[PDB]
């Protein structure tokens, strides 16, 4: 049950072609997020999935256009038309609507019951291969629902979204966390619903609340601070959702080409206000392929961080790694190090849990990997200036304290032996007079009165540590034993 | 151009008639392949595809006769008729001899040359439609093919080795896989073509020699061992073909007859011999409405897996499942797991490659659910036996061996979270007293020498070996087993 104002835009020929769709379709109260992530399924397909053009199936055909120079030649883009992507949609519907009986679900006051929104769940749920390897690229859309049954874990989610749209459940929403989603609804948008797995297969919370997931403080669940979306932001969702790439190192340029323009219209509608990590991969494809007259990545970078701190009372972790890769890949020594400081202040006030193996593995290869490649090849430069710099060393040291306030109250330790070396080798890149140049405090009066660098750890590891750091000779057995602990 | 040998056969009024015209093509040295085809999508067409009898029809008729109790009634079959067959076929002889020249190309020694295959091909390529976006039953014959130039995938293989019959090229036959379908001709029968799709996503290996499917060792082409038809086989096959579906839940009850009785002809006539699935799909039938005076199912089962020894080098897959599948259903869990763990050994000796989707899906179905389901009702048969024999743990492990032996040396890993719960799921439904009774042993001297127990055991996979301790342990380390069973040197 397509809108003719809808099939009026049919058959999508191009890049353009789709973002007007989407242009369209933002417009109304209402964008048919099915219609949307069909549509953006059927291009995957043949942009990044299977290449290779059929030439005897009906209604399937190829728009050829030139391609960007250097390559120059042609590029064949798969025109949707409205009879397949119609046909897919209608089975969509058909599915949903046939399983699930409104009439059974005394929905008062336009709010949907907790026994409907698990039903719908249930449904796509149910519908699901048994089989398939969940990791996989390119089960997100719907498409991929109908076509092959196979979701990945946020796609669940989006998909028991729009089965509720499809349904007329316009107080179901998509909520997303920085590694997980799920569903809220009810009267205030304040009741939840797990719908998908996470992790490592674990599908069980399915149907419970999310109330101690955010009390246990996990990053997983942001402390509450995550994002419950409105249907624009869902639209968002899929947009990000957008899988460019082919194989381990190659993309699509029509799909990096189609996911930037995408993000620019949303931008422009101010669908990213509250959408950090959104902002952030903008401004990745920015710095890949620079739309002229746009903001620089730097300026995208920072309106995340901006949109974090406003709208997420500033719990959000990856803004800042985002921000922290760019300086990575410019070699701003400095500047990198303070993100990563910056990213750490933030973890420290959450609490490790298993579930959140994800930005451990981040911050894991941050300080074991990032960091001392970065002095590293900043050594190089010396040898042959950020290491000369105390600021640098500050830096450091109050990225290792965030991670250790970290671990404090954790039911899991963070740190162990592995990290020891890292950090005696990091320090150990610093000049012990730079070293010492940094004044380690507790402050002495606080606030202010109308009438080198300066460090002030908050973890009981690194203040208990607070001599060796500064001393001249890195004592580099005392160290290792006094950041691993129990 | 029909045969005068042909016509005295119409019209078909009924099953026992279509039987019949088989019996006649079945005695010659070339059945037409052509003429059955479009007979069986005829029948299949109005018996599951268009059931309504139409009303602004001409030349179609229906023959009623009484109906199987209890539901009873009468059922009406439709009549397929001479001119109505002649035309169809007229049509597709027509088509296909007017796109080939023959003259084109020099066929001596009666010896067909690869442009000549390659060109039937291309002439069948385009002229059909793929159903990409959906999966269509009841587009497998030729006379899906005249009608609405709908074919799937195997329907394209069987249409090019029709299309050279009908261009009189006696040497182009039918290759069968158990997921895949090409073309072999050439003096000895060495030559191969790859005639058509595989599922999708697959690159495109058409025109090809299936060579490198066969070096790499994936189940699609059998390492070899993969079926090459005589006519009289094709025939089979397009019985195989026959497609009962009417839904997804209902079955066409005249084209399950039709079929078990054109099986059981093609069976006494010797022409399933070498054909393992062909006798597993008769056995199928016969659970379901078993003929009098004929062998049970279970007989059956093991001539497929008997077949698949002699012929195939026992590298065939589906000859054991059709076994487990019987056995599961009678809840016989001793041989079923038994059928199993052998289909497991068979499966050891290949590699895993993204085109053996469909054989992945079915072990996956097994192992997390097949299996599993079979000890939880059993664990309820003894709290009102199996779940106390360690043979059956035995067979349980040796599963899972050539599970974990498949994926050694492949492409792509096989095992994945999903199977770990199950797994362990089904450890747990032994008694630690039972597992341990089982012994596994690596074997400690090479062969013998001239001058009690219980079940002994060796593990092929490396997994499986570096796990053989907490096989048998009473506490079952759920936690080490599922990180073990799975693996990445990727
Ligand atoms: C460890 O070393 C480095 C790390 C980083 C770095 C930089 C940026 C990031 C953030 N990565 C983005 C990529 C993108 O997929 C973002 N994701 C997960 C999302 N993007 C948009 N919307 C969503 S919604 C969501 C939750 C879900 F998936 F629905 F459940 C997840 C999600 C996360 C992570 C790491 N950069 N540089 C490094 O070294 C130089
Ligand atoms: C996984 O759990 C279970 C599985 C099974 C089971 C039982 C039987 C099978 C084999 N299925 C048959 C059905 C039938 O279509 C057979 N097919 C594919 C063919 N039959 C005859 N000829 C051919 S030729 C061919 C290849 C092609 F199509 F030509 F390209 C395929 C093919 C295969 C597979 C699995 N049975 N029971 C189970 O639990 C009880």
């Amino acid at each position: 049950g397509l809108k003719a104002a809808q099939k009026t835009l049919f058959p999508l020929r191009s890049i353009d072609d789709v973002v007007r769709l989407f242009a369209a379709e933002l417009g109304r109260e209402e964008p048919d997020l099915v219609l949307l992530s069909l549509v953006l399924g059927f291009v995957e397909h043949f942009l990044a999935v299977n290449r290779v053009i059929p030439t005897n199936v009906p209604e399937l055909t190829f728009q050829p256009s030139p391609a960007p120079d250097p390559p120059g030649g042609l590029t064949y883009f798969p025109v949707a038309d409205l009879s397949i992507i119609a046909a897919l949609y209608a089975r969509f519907t058909a599915q949903i609507r046939g399983a699930v009986d409104l009439s059974l679900y005394p929905r008062e006051g336009g709010v949907s019951s907790r026994e409907l929104v698990k039903k719908v769940s249930d449904v796509i749920w149910n519908s699901l291969s048994r089989s398939y390897f969940k990791d996989r690229a390119h089960i997100q859309s719907l498409f991929s629902f109908i076509t092959g049954t196979k979701l990945d874990s946020s796609g669940v989610a989006f998909a028991v979204v729009g089965a509720c749209q499809a349904l007329g459940l316009r107080d179901v929403h998509l909520a997303l966390s920085e590694d997980h989603a799920w569903v809220v609804f009810g009267p205030n948008g304040e009741q939840t619903a797990e719908v998908t797995w996470h992790g490592k297969g674990n599908e069980d919370r399915r149907g419970q609340t999310v109330n101690a997931g955010v009390a246990e403080r996990s990053w997983l669940y942001l402390k509450g601070s995550y994002m419950r979306c409105d249907r624009k932001m869902e639209v968002a969702f899929m947009v990000c959702a957008i899988n460019p790439s082919i194989d381990l190192h190659t993309d699509s340029l029509e799909l990096l080409q189609l996911q930037q323009k995408l993000l620019w219209l949303l931008y422009d509608l101010g669908h990213l206000e509250r959408y950090p990590m959104a902002l952030g991969n903008l401004a990745d494809l920015e710095e890949l392929e620079p739309t002229p007259g746009r903001p620089d990545p730097l300026t995208l970078y920072h309106k995340g961080i901006a949109s974090a701190k406003t709208y997420y009372r500033d719990e959000h972790i990856y803004p800042y790694m985002y921000l922290a890769g760019y300086h990575c890949r410019n070699r701003n020594v400095r500047e990198a190090l303070q993100a990563w400081a910056d990213t750490a202040t933030v973890i420290q006030d959450y609490n490790y849990c298993r579930e959140d193996e994800e930005i451990y593995k981040e911050f894991f290869e941050v300080a074991n990997d990032v960091i001392p490649n970065l002095l590293k090849e900043a050594a190089s430069l010396l040898e042959a200036s950020a290491l000369q710099d105390p600021e640098c060393f500050a830096h450091l040291l109050r990225f290792y304290d965030g991670i250790c306030k970290w671990e404090e109250g954790s039911p899991t330790p963070v740190l162990h032996v592995g990290w020891a070396t890292f950090l005696v080798q990091s320090l150990g890149r610093f000049e012990g007079q730079v070293r010492q140049k940094v004044r380690i405090v507790s402050g002495t009066v606080a606030g202010t009165a109308r009438g080198g660098p300066v460090l002030t750890f908050q973890s009981e590891k690194m203040k208990g540590m607070k001599e060796l750091l500064v001393a001249t000779k890195i004592n580099s057995s005392a160290i290792k034993l006094q950041l691993t602990a129990q």
